[PDB]
């Protein structure tokens, strides 16, 4: 199948996030054993941000380290398995509040362009802003 890494290292969209990834040096990690739910910004997502927020957020190692550990879960959670609002420790430390409507799952109330993806690792949801 593949871990976290290599679903995102192999969708051509995600290329800003996995720079960034390597950048912050969470390759490893979602590369290498775990359970974790990641909510993958596609690059229109970074596309999207406006410059000064753009330049604070990839003009600062520390800055990417805090936010890109934010999208990454703690546990695995597809959509079954949302039966109420959930609460997923980020490996950052703050909680991402994840809830169902309508099959679209979604993530500090935005919309995930496409549920749950597999990985032997965990499992991504992709979403188009950055949270």
């Amino acid at each position: 199948m593949g871990t976290v890494m290599d679903v995102l290292k192999g969708d051509n969209r995600f290329s800003m996030l996995v720079a960034a990834i390597q950048s912050a040096g969470l390759t490893e990690t979602l590369n290498r054993e775990g359970v974790y739910t990641v909510f993958a910004p596609t690059n229109e997502a970074f596309r999207a941000l406006p410059p000064r927020e753009r330049s604070r957020l990839l003009g600062d190692a520390k800055e990417l380290a805090n936010i890109l550990k934010y999208h990454i879960g703690d546990e695995i959670l597809v959509s079954g398995g949302i039966g109420a609002l959930v609460r997923l420790k980020s490996l950052q430390g703050d909680k991402l509040e994840v809830s169902l409507k309508n099959n679209v799952v979604s993530v500090n109330k935005e919309p995930v362009a496409e549920p749950d993806i597999m990985a032997t690792n965990g499992v991504v949801h992709v979403i188009t802003n950055v949270l």
